[PDB]
């Protein structure tokens, strides 16, 4: 399928143990997509002071359209030293590996895959 319904655990930035997906734009997008498929991807909501506590390159989920079955349609955009790779809508959050951190909420998304 071109889209997959996912429910992403929303993590507090100070709980996150693995603060990024890797070392290049291509690697972080690759790893983000693998973790999304494997159910091992969390979401951190972006506010003042969050991104400097995480590792670049960043992988964002961004709203791709204006929401089937409660699931917002999203796509991935990476960022490294202020340059984004991809073009999309509003940020829903930054993706990180999930390694068993307790979430505060779930974010239902339809991921363009």
């Amino acid at each position: 399928k071109t889209h997959v319904q996912l429910s992403l655990p929303v993590l507090q930035v100070r709980d996150v143990l693995v603060r990024g997906f890797g070392d290049s734009v291509e690697e972080v997008l690759s790893e983000a997509r693998q973790h999304l498929k494997d159910g091992t991807c969390g979401l951190v909501e972006v506010e003042k002071g969050v991104l400097p506590q995480l590792e670049q390159p960043y992988v964002f989920i961004k709203r791709s359209d204006a929401a089937p079955h409660g699931h917002v349609m999203v796509e991935l955009v990476a960022e490294l030293e202020g340059i984004q790779y991809g073009r999309s809508g509003e940020t829903l959050g930054v993706l990180v590996p999930h390694v068993g951190e307790i979430p505060v909420a779930y974010r239902k998304v339809l991921l363009r895959k």
